[PDB]
């Protein structure tokens, strides 16, 4: 179980320590007045309070930061990670899932530790093209950096400054060699890497199947379940297995689930006990 491998675990207490135990900025909590007003004349886009959607979360033992994208849902999708691709490895029919290695899917694991660091506010793609485009209309033309650009560089600094004290830890045992290390330090984006590849797609599936925990049933079933269905060769009975594991990994951590299976409200204690130590996660 690579998690728990020495690698694995200097790279949970550096993900936990550095970016994923603080707060979200409140410089990005809501945009200024200016981008305000020219956001609110575009009636067909979400409002600008997604901005600060999911800022925290009161629990019994402690506020928790970043509820929606903090270190129960990192290491959740890190241990989805080598149970999907035993899943497409039995079910897919595709060679490049049936041969991929256990390096490659301890190298994708591994990298998913690292697949939400950046973010400092909640938003999604698309509100964050909203802010670019209304501070472009509130400022005469002016750029702005895109949100998601931030984020991408606050993940490859934190990425990038780990990496490069461990690199006799790391190669060539689980990246073959600073090529290997370069091409996932580039590649590194939030949420996924966007990428068609075994490892891209495996990395994708694992951050989708986590969305239970925040779409509605309809929204997870039309956007996510019936690609899986399909990925999985077609068959409904090894895609409902794969979702009820993801279900399970949810509900074990106190986290809400939405999406799928059985729905159920956070629990808050339960929530905030592994929220606020990464060990309680692991351990379940």
């Amino acid at each position: 179980d690579y998690l728990l491998s020495a690698n694995g675990s200097k790279a949970i207490d550096f993900v936990w320590s550095n970016f994923l135990k603080h707060p979200y900025n409140p410089k990005l909590k809501q945009p200024d007045a200016n981008v305000k007003a020219a956001w609110e004349k575009h009636a067909d886009w979400e409002h600008w309070s997604n901005m600060g959607q999911d800022w925290s979360l009161n629990t019994p033992s402690g506020l928790v930061p970043r509820p929606n994208h903090g270190i129960a849902h990192t290491l959740r999708v890190a241990q989805l990670v080598p149970v999907i691709a035993e899943f497409l490895k039995a079910y897919s029919g595709d060679p490049k899932f049936q041969k991929l290695t256990q390096k490659e899917i301890q190298k994708a694991q591994y990298m998913m530790l690292f697949s939400v660091i950046g973010r400092e506010n909640d938003m999604s793609w698309t509100d964050a093209n909203h802010y670019q485009q209304a501070f472009k209309e509130a400022y005469n033309g002016q750029y702005s950096k895109h949100i998601y650009a931030t984020f991408k560089e606050n993940a490859q600094k934190g990425f990038l400054n780990h990496v490069v004290t461990n690199k006799s830890s790391l190669i060539p045992s689980l990246f073959s060699d600073e090529s290997e290390l370069q091409y996932w330090a580039e590649a590194l984006d939030t949420g996924k890497p966007g990428i068609s590849s075994a490892s891209g797609i495996l990395m994708a599936l694992a951050h989708d199947l986590d969305l239970m925990r925040c779409y509605d049933k309809g929204k997870f079933n039309s956007l996510k379940m019936k690609d899986l269905v399909a990925r999985l060769g077609g068959n409904e009975d090894a895609a409902k297995k794969l979702a009820d594991y993801a279900h399970d990994l949810i509900v074990a951590t106190g986290d809400r689930c939405m999406g799928y299976g059985v729905t159920q409200d956070y629990n808050y204690s339960l929530f905030g006990k592994c929220s606020l130590d990464p060990n309680e996660c692991l351990k379940l």
